[PDB]
């Protein structure tokens, strides 16, 4: 990795923009690597103060991807992450599985539409039932095609557990015990009705938003348990029924393309 | 975007805080925007340093943004947050409401007035009632017109989740629960009276000062509860008991507007004069 | 307010001591106004190191406010906070107060009088009673008046709740709960003393010092509870029984500390 | 030592990588040495933000080295392993441990190359047995070879105890308690399956990644016990039966392993 | 005062050693006051980077005191402190107090020696009884005419509550909770034995020090209780039974008190 | 003192090393003192930024020292330990203490040798009876003598508190408790066996380093508790059950440990 024989800021963070290098340390052997034919790359190697460039460019970075993240609409957005999404598959692998679990592809369609609006009572779909009945499956497949983050409840007796919230456009939590749930009633009723939530972020001081929407992941059907009233009427739920078990469904990326190119009529993306 | 290619951070912090950007990576992104057509933006994009500039630049708006909400008193406050609101709006929208909890406006209008002025014992409105009586909804709509704060209380293990008390004119806790309510009775009675406080700040100097006015909507009823016995007289109730939604429709919905012309209505017997 | 456009810092602090600013954000926004007619104002505008300027600025200010405060005997400090309240008053307003609660006010100048002193086991003088019976109403006042500072016990699981103490001439702790009781009685029966206790300061390291005189109000009567055993003897308990609204002022304290001035042995 | 008498940092980190040298004060001692003999080491000491410099090179290398491994496939990486280890190699030695506790050898290559991958369900490797079966002795060995991490669930004050998970290439849970299979069987499934997970680390932020393969040692039967019915798919069992007290895993072993039964783990570059 | 208006930090540094200003805040106003005199006090509001300054003073000052403290034996110390001390004194106030408390000043004097020494399993004396029997009065006129620290028991719950231990030569515990004494038996046997322990300390490196002799006030009689069993060995207590508020012991006492009793306290 | 009226910052370093100063309290005060003489320390006194000086030097100093001390191998290093300890003593009153407790000096012996070595399983030493029985005394004036580290269990909740394992050559835990044994138990197992573990600290750099010879001394008999059964054959426990509560009580020090090891040198296998 040679690292011997004017430095432009600029150009740098630009480079590892291009590339979407938020991590130190990559930006720095990264950018060792293409000192060979780039200059700035050449005059960087030359600097005393690399490390300080390297920490400062990663800032800088996170600065900038967090911030178009949060400046698109919700369309502009997912018209992002169409562009993103490579290889191809197609919606209808989407469809097959729902015809499968025995739900209405219409059903799903409408509470999608609102969840991504991100509606008072609407910012919430459960996908319920009994293990391998593919719930994380689908649940994981459609944050990731969207760019979400997962929250683990794991972490939960640190208050930070909730910092990405501050950032993604939408959010999984996956596997909800009871626990969970009674979390969600004691804490977080304001992030299922679309009022303001202050959430508390590591090296700085808390911001108030509002919560992007959300997905869950459990064996408890809340419908039906009385201690959650309150989550009756802010959570959409779906219940899978079905095995997904083979020593056969995944739902890929160019699956949800195809599946948000196609029905971006009906989900009022326009 | 494009981040790459002398600077006077004063011109940075102007823009910032004319448009009101407080928050580190809006004022970069949004600045590296009008790098375009602003000669400032690009000389920014120009220095190794933009990181520590993004940074300072929030501090100073903060700084600056603060300072001047303290230093307004509450009429010429109200006044500000009227001059900011838009829309169609009337205060019968309140009325209709607050009659439709069958309350008497003048009752909210003799408690606001006061708790406006932030008196002690009277520093404190709690809005109480079973499940979809447009507590937070009302809540809420004021906080937002007024331009106050929500407290969180997921994060009361920390020491600065109480941070904004030393920012905001008016603040909220929604949802109160027991474990909520058992934690302002143990440690922040002084805080529910509006009397002065040590507020921690996160990476500042702890701040004391005068508690700001505090809403609180709940299902639980305190004035009810013996166990919250010492909580009744510095806390007073609205009971909400009807529903403002079936999930079909929901008839009640306070604007920004509403308030603008409620205060604008009632300026005289809220005592807002000279 | 404008933002944009040599500059000297000693002048900013000069200004910023003289109005007495003490906290980076209104240092900042107001010398940012003291712009449109002051040079110095100007050029610290024109500086792109202006951020740290308020940061040090602020630093250099309570540095030499703590230090100024620090520096004076009780007698010659309450004297400069009779010198800052301005109103009408009377220290009748006081007289009348304690005659409302049943309490002669010759019982509340001898514990004041040494409790100004901060003597060992008399640092600390509790209010108590039922509730709106003008505890917080007068204590409060007199924190006012002297400028001392409220302990806020909510921040107790911090290491840094105290810090004010290593500044303050007098605090007020306002509703001990139990919780706040049994911490004070576990953790700080030498503060509560007046005896010299380590403070724990944010960026700074620790200071030793002796414990300012503190006020509690409380309606727990620790006098009369078995498990305060301990606080019984450094805490001279006020009974406030008789509901109320009233209302003291500086004026009025600066009415009672000159006519009792030689009363409360203040030479 | 001498510690006294223009200097060009990028040098000195180039210096320093090519030893592989991570480590402040060894980085600071070692160029003062290297430096009646080297112009630039002489310059260092002539500059008086020495401890800076020290502090920079040692940032700068831990950037590039721990970089230049993330960036490796799971075959190179164990190639890199393998030249990192050296000494008396056998892997006789390890097939014979594996005859005395009863496990077939192609058993084990099998369930080791689909761990390797990070295949779901093949994630996960248990290794089970009463106490003093040489468990950890063999565990340690492997992870030790790979350069993987420990990790102790001791109970809920553990609660960053998987930060490590952020960063290695594998790891190994040092005897599970009950209490930690049920952690697994509450809040792991998704690392098992696959899946992302959230990593709470000390003082950074949270990350989400894909777990890597595990290593766990217990005397808990998890295939056994109906009350962890989800993990039986998900973990794969190898039982250690027989007492041992001899055996003693190497690095040099390892090595050996990896290079013998390499088209057999299929490392095919 | 005047803040307003080429430098030398160490003049500042000498000035402050000299009157013993170790803190920032009265450093800086201290200094800013000595500018109507003094070129450099002058010359130091003209710089921009004064809040530094002040910062690195400190520092330095702290650096110096610690360092002259730490050099001295025991006898060369209290020596110095002899020097400070002003005032009316006799070290009859001492020996009237003990008297009054039923205490040979002999079995203090005896406890003293071996404490000053920081001999192991004799580094601890704890003043023990029922309320207002001037325990705290005793312990805190002998720590402050030591120059000694007081630990605030109130911040254990953060690392640097012990922190003054790498510095002073002498420290004080003031009443002594249950929740007080239990910390000490599950945490610092070591440091009440007064061998080496790890001290953290706020911008530096840990060092490892030989805990200070130590004082301890309280109402709980630890000999007397099974529960703190491993504590009975090293401490040495004192039981004051008599009420007193009056009864006030001086630096000058204490100054008497060494002076007279500096061979039968083995100070060569 | 004097601390008033171009630097080169390397040579403040030299001397600081050279005199083993690595504390910034004695460094800052020495070189103020220096500055009759050496005409560097008159710079010193003449930079604004004297205190930092002071702190990167402490900082330059303790890094080649552990550097140095890393390099070296245990007999070497030992050696230097020997060649550090002054005053008149004997390896006798060793002899006598054990005796006194009556252990033969060679069961120490034995497990002190492979306990030098790190050896799995025999890397941790225990001192296990009731309160004053010479278990501390003993132990301080052996890490005492070694130039190791007292970890304190006051600080266990973070662990940076096992930061001086990757400095120090061996370390003391004194007075273990059941919370502090239980630690061992789930944590240190990798540290009782030779495998490598990873240490923290305050300035974050997050090392791996095998970890040194251990000893503790507790009123637990581990051997005799099931809830410790991985230690039983890990912890080597020397029970010390006479005490010595009868003017200066029973001392071993430097030299004694001096003369111990130039004496026995060769039955500890510490040949090269
Ligand atoms: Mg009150
Ligand atoms: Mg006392
Ligand atoms: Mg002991």
């Amino acid at each position: 990795t040679l690292n011997e024989s004017k430095f432009d800021f600029g150009t740098m963070v630009q480079w590892a923009y291009d590339h979407k290098y938020a991590e130190e340390s990559k930006i720095a052997y990264e950018y060792a690597l293409a000192a060979g034919s780039d200059s700035n790359a050449r005059a960087f190697l030359a600097t005393n103060s690399q490390a300080k460039h390297v920490k400062d460019c990663a800032t800088m970075v996170r600065h900038y991807l967090r911030a178009e993240t949060q400046a698109l609409s919700m369309p502009a957005y997912i018209k992002a992450r169409c562009k993103l999404a490579t290889g191809e598959g197609s919606w209808k692998s989407i469809l097959t599985f729902f015809n499968y679990q025995n739900i209405e592809l219409i059903t799903f369609i409408n509470a999608l539409k609102l969840w991504l609006k991100g509606i008072p009572k609407k910012n919430c779909l459960a996908f319920i039932g009994p293990p391998n009945t593919g719930k994380s499956m689908l649940c994981n497949s459609l944050i990731h095609f969207l760019g979400g983050s997962v929250l683990s409840f794991a972490n939960h007796k640190s208050h930070f557990w909730l910092a990405s919230l501050a950032d993604t456009r939408a959010a999984l939590v996956d596997d909800a015990t009871h626990a969970c749930w009674r979390y969600f009633d004691t804490y977080l009723r304001n992030a299922l009705d679309g009022y303001p939530v202050s959430i508390d972020r590591k090296h700085k001081a808390a911001v108030q938003i509002k919560a992007p929407p959300l997905l869950v992941t459990s064996n408890i059907d809340v419908q039906a348990e009385d201690r959650y009233l309150y989550l009756h009427s802010r959570v959409q739920t779906f219940r899978f029924e079905q095995p997904c078990t083979d020593e056969p469904f995944n739902i890929t990326d160019a699956d949800w393309k195809s599946f948000f190119v196609r029905l971006w009529g009906r989900l009022d993306l326009i």
